[PDB]
């Protein structure tokens, strides 16, 4: 009498194309403890999705589920997480570094187990970019096209961090609230607006189809996207055309800006309405596991977050996994953990007015009362 475990991941995690990593650990977990009675059934399901589909009723939702800690705080608010202890805490402590393991602490307490760290970088065809040309956003518009997705929130902040623009102070104090305000948000917006008005830029879609689409085409030379579509640009592309690049300056006012990403992770939690929470806290730790990490790795190229596989030679060598440590080294903020709801949903809006023909669009002569207005939207959204 077999008890069922029901686990939620990524279509690319389920898919035999790609060695269905996921379903690969849960046998493998099953077959390493033989004193567990299980069979697995899976739902498919975007880590940037997990939110809303778990605290929309936890128990009606996967046991075990892979998700992006951003969602952190929503999930517990919702019990839809349970604390970890034990062992598994300890190896979240134990083989991440500090930044890795507070991606998943929340009041001095372990909720999930990371599997990788969690940031977007630069793909660019290398026929057109050279690597110097990608060091800075202006110098590429000069030479060929270049997109990037407004209207997502986990991407446009990395403009307004540039010109130090805040969210909760250093991303942990939420007495400090949002600040895009001022002329140092306008000056920003009129670099976007700027950006939408270069005939070489071409505005990507939420989820990045559009970007990819464009690769393949030649429409579109840059990228800005995540380890998730590797494989994708490679086909794409071709792979020895692949670029892979940490992020580029933008030239506000005649000051080279740095763009800075989020860095998060994205990490397996358990359900609490999970009738066997012995198994279900085991699977986790087993998912995040050094091994399962090389095998989503081996099978998919998704680079490892544990820091002893960073010295395996082939990790060491990938250039996505090398983009994504340069972004975290010299390119990035720490995803606040502290909810940023009203952020999201402001964002993209705010993102799609910069549109040519938009309602309300955004432009140079509007750009402050514009700044102003999504920075009120933001902290009215913490009242
Ligand atoms: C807006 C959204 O931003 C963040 O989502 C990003 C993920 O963290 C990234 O990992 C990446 O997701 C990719 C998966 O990693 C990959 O395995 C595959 O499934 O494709 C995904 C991309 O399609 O990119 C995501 C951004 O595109 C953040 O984690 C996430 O929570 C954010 N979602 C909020 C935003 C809205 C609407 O504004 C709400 O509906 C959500 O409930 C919020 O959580």
């Amino acid at each position: 009498g077999k008890e069922t475990i029901t686990v939620m991941g990524p279509a690319e995690d389920l898919d035999d194309a790609q060695g269905a990593w996921l379903k690969t650990e849960c046998e493998a977990f099953a077959k390493a403890n033989p004193d567990f009675n299980i069979e697995f059934k899976y739902v498919t399901s975007s880590e940037s999705d997990a939110k809303d589909v778990v605290t929309k009723d936890p128990k009606a939702a996967a046991d075990v589920y892979m998700f992006a800690n951003d969602q952190l705080e929503p999930l517990i608010k919702a019990n839809a997480i349970a604390k970890l202890g034990g062992d598994t805490a300890e190896y979240v402590k134990s083989s991440n570094s500090e930044a890795m393991a507070a991606t998943v602490t929340y009041d001095g307490d372990i909720y999930a187990v990371p599997y990788t760290s969690n940031t977007w970088f630069m793909y660019y065809d290398k026929r057109v970019f050279s690597e110097d040309d990608v060091k800075s956003l202006d110098t590429m518009l000069t030479k060929g096209k270049v997109s990037f997705p407004f209207d997502n929130g986990w991407y446009l902040n990395a403009f307004y961090a540039a010109n130090g623009c805040t969210i909760f102070g250093d991303g942990t104090d939420k007495a400090a609230g949002y600040d895009f305000s001022g002329d140092k948000g306008t000056a920003v917006t009129n670099y976007i607006v700027d950006l939408f008005a270069n005939p070489n830029f071409v505005m990507d879609n939420n989820e990045g189809s559009l970007g990819l689409a464009g690769l393949k085409d030649g429409s579109i030379n840059a990228y800005f996207n995540g380890n998730w579509n590797y494989d994708k640009v490679k086909e794409a592309l071709g792979e020895e055309n692949v670029g892979v690049a940490a992020l580029p300056t933008i030239n506000i006012g005649g000051k080279d800006c740095q763009l800075k990403a989020f860095l998060g992770s994205k990490a397996i939690g358990v359900n609490p309405n999970c009738k066997n929470q012995e198994v279900a806290v085991k699977l986790a730790a087993f998912l995040g596991s050094e091994d399962a990490q090389l095998a989503h790795f081996k099978l998919r190229g998704q680079a490892p977050v544990n820091k002893d596989l960073a010295t395996n030679e082939e990790v060491a060598a990938d250039p996505v996994a090398a983009a994504m440590a340069k972004v975290s080294s010299d390119c990035s903020v720490a995803q606040p953990i502290i909810d940023m709801s009203g952020y999201w949903d402001a964002a993209t809006p705010f993102g799609d007015a910069f549109q040519n023909g938009a309602e309300g669009q955004i432009t140079k002569d509007n750009a402050a009362q514009k700044t102003e207005d999504f920075n009120t939207q933001l902290n009215d959204s913490l009242k």
